[PDB]
């Protein structure tokens, strides 16, 4: 009965509604200037963090009206410092100033149920519309340039994607929560490859949430369903599994890649984020 060690530097979190305390995470983000970002679905709320894990700021303030989060769950920094969330239940993304102002909303009317959202290199704001199972790449000032997708499981179908991540080439990779697959598009939409089947094998996966890219071009991906994590190349040939086995995840969802170069997690069950 030997304790055991694996790749985890730290954690941050315990279960609650106040300052440093989730319920439900969902959506992660990092921005160039060394912060990460949480959303929570049921605190109704975004909490900004430094690298070294330290509380910094929240804001969120619960409703239905423009300016408030009902279920957010994606979120995505902009360049400028903007922070873009998804919201569930009102059916819209908001985009607020670093210090938690709301500014405009987009998408209104136009989405089902969002989950995920990116921000590409061209400044354009990608929306994965779980409910709908398309994914838009919006204008911030809120025109369509493009939607991908249908329900189903063709290779150009989702059902019920989740999160996205863009790589150095302005390339789009959606997690496709039920076709157990990840789906890779050009920044036009146009479907450019697919990789994971179902199953706990090496490069399988029982439901993948959090994606993103690391500065190696390599494809992190989240598995909510078998609660590990995956490391891919560029074209999704399996590398190696990030080692959690000594303190479990217990279904991650959202994944970014920090400033200083390490894999961020919501470890949903554990009420706390976790950086490898």
């Amino acid at each position: 009965m030997n304790p055991i060690e694996d790749d985890l530097i730290f954690r941050v979190g315990t279960k609650g509604r106040n300052k440093g305390e989730f319920t439900n995470l969902q959506g992660v983000a990092a921005s160039t200037n060394g912060k990460i970002l949480i959303a929570d679905s049921n605190n109704q709320c975004v909490q900004i963090f430094s690298n070294d894990g330290q509380f910094k700021s929240r804001f969120g303030i619960r409703g239905r009206s423009p300016g408030q989060l009902q279920r957010p769950t994606g979120v995505a920094v902009h360049p400028s410092g903007d922070i873009i969330i998804a919201d569930y239940d009102n059916k819209w993304v908001s985009i607020f100033s670093s210090d938690g102002k709301f500014k405009t909303k987009i998408g209104s009317g136009k989405l089902m149920g969002p989950k995920g959202v990116s921000v590409d290199r061209n400044g354009h704001i990608i929306v994965v519309d779980n409910k709908a199972c398309c994914v838009f790449i919006f204008q911030p000032n809120g025109k369509i340039v493009t939607r991908f997708g249908s329900r189903g499981n063709g290779d150009r179908q989702f059902a019920g994607p989740h999160f996205a991540a863009v790589n150095s080439n302005n390339e789009i990779i959606i997690t496709d929560f039920h076709n157990h697959s990840v789906k890779v598009f050009n920044q036009e939409g146009e479907f450019m490859l697919k990789f994971g089947s179902n199953g706990e094998g090496n490069g399988q996966f029982n439901a993948p949430t959090g994606v993103a890219v690391d500065s190696n071009g390599n494809i992190i991906v989240a598995d909510w369903g078998n609660s590990r994590i995956q490391v891919f190349d560029g074209s999704g040939s399996f590398l190696s599994y990030i080692n959690t086995s000594a303190d479990p995840l217990y279904g991650p969802q959202g994944l970014a890649l920090t400033s200083d170069g390490h894999v961020v997690v919501a470890d949903s069950g554990n009420h706390c984020f976790k950086v490898y």
